[PDB]
């Protein structure tokens, strides 16, 4: 028992992040066969990055104006090409440490791991959720763009993202591994409008299941509420509105508790209206919604 | 910027990672060079475990009861011995994967990286702390016994913890890797008192550093106090009494931020006396500890 905000063991990850140094900008790559992924933006300079002329700045490179290097080796580049916000660099050599791999677009309110790297060279692993308005609450210093998050199944690492930027707020966002932007956000240093954000109920709601499974159960009561009804506290408290899509989803930890989906909503419904009283569920002191119903059976049954 | 639960990126220990079975218990083992560490109560059966006479199961088993497999490998077991709560068994082939390492026995109040292992598999990582009692709050399930806690400075994996047990109370006991427990605890299926438990004021004061870093700063105030008064509070508040050793180690925290450590006291005795007053600090809603000052410095410059 206990809970944790786990990570994916990232050996598989760490095999494949590459230096690529372009001009005076240095930032991270992922390896993958011969191809090597990075953010477009390691081809400006700072006088370009208020609206980089992309297009323009890539033409003024060749393949040899592209540094690579993994580890203490450095790799051949053969090919160029720009793909939304990605450049892949063809390489010689096919990365031999290449995991089986797949590259997914998650939908907001789902989890992965990032594994922070500078230089190359990785600096540690975390847990997060892509925000409903498609930002990371991640933690990213200056060298850190090009860092990777991920899911693991079995042997197959499925990259859903990819690091590219800190908004004025603090906050990240970045691309899936086609160079598509998660939500509204340019490659440029502008103030960027996020969306309104919301709390995930579908996550909240699978964190008080891993409560009561792992032994806090102070905030069960004897009520029970409606989808109608607990989508009218949701709205007050900037909740996602829960449909049945979430109520099946919730439907294994339903049946390992014994708890009806919506006696748990009446739960949530209660912490939502009158707060946690100075206690804690899970050791946190407020409602966490980093955790889905897949990454709570997961970790209450001990997948590898 | 962010600041983030991290834990140290896995692969150096995923590649130690083996099953061992004994009978019919399977555990997880360590494999580093030609020696394999894992529990000693892989020799139970559930019988034993009320108080087992380890040295007579012991002495029941020989090199060949010892089944121990890296992946879809199986090792050949040319020894063994018990080292405390330990066992090693020498295998024939050195580990290919032995990262440069480390057994180290860490103090209360420092933290490391777990990686969570079922039947020599990895399956997730995470960040906690040694607790000032000798126990760990992890996230365990049966069959994780033998996953290793660690911490990694550049190319150097120190191993500093063993999985052994799940107290009644559903905290975690476990060894250093030459088999001596942390705290008062036994490896026996027993009710085992744990000690007053308190929280690590040095890591509360380095995470209120990394709030003022990370742009949370509305906790600051226009006090200051002293050590003697502080520990009044922190007696109060049951919270490590601070030293003149801990303000030392805050040190680059207190220069990089400029405040000073007992103004950031005086802060921490606001915090403790007033609460939180609903508002939150680094996305938590309590004083969180499981951030020592090292921890803050490295995620605040990128270390790899
Ligand atoms: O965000 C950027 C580069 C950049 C600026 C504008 C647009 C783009 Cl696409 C890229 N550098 C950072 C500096 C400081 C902390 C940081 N955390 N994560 C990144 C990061
Ligand atoms: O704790 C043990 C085995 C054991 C019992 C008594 C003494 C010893 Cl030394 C070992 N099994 C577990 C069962 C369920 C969840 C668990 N989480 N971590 C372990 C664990």
């Amino acid at each position: 028992s206990g809970f944790r905000k786990m990570a994916f063991p990232s050996g598989k990850v760490e095999g494949c992040m590459v230096q690529v140094t372009c001009g005076t900008t240095t930032l991270n790559g992922l390896w993958l066969d011969d191809v090597v992924y990075c953010p477009r933006h390691v081809i400006c300079t700072s006088e370009d990055m208020l609206n980089p002329n992309y297009e323009d700045l890539l033409i003024r490179k060749s393949n040899h104006n592209f540094l690579v290097q993994a580890g203490n080796v450095q790799l051949r580049v053969i090919g160029h090409s720009m793909q939304n916000c990605v450049l892949k660099l063809k390489v010689d050599t096919a990365n031999p440490k290449t995991p089986k791999y797949k590259f997914v677009r998650i939908q907001p309110g789902q989890t992965f791991s990032v594994l922070a790297c500078y230089n190359g060279s990785p600096s540690g692993v975390y847990q997060c959720a892509m925000r409903p308005n498609f930002t990371i609450k991640g933690s990213f210093l200056n060298g850190s763009c090009g860092s990777v998050g991920f899911n693991i199944d079995y042997d197959c690492v499925s990259f859903c993202y990819m690091h590219h930027m800190e908004l004025p707020t603090g906050v990240h966002a970045g691309t899936d591994l086609e160079g598509n932007f998660y939500g509204p956000f340019v490659d440029r240093q502008t103030a960027q409008a996020a969306g309104t954000d919301t709390t995930i109920t579908v996550n909240v709601l699978a964190w008080l299941y891993a409560a009561v499974i792992n032994g806090d159960r102070w905030f069960l009561n004897r009520f029970t509420t409606t989808l109608n009804d607990f989508n009218l506290v949701a709205m007050k408290y900037n909740y996602e509105p829960l449909t049945q899509d979430h109520v099946d989803i919730l439907g294994p930890l339903s049946a390992q508790t014994g708890i009806a989906v919506l006696d748990m909503c009446a739960s949530l419904k209660e912490l939502l209206q009158n707060g946690m009283n100075g206690r804690t569920i899970l050791g946190s002191a407020l409602l966490e919604d980093e955790f889905t119903p897949f990454d709570v059976v997961r970790q209450c049954s001990g997948v590898t």
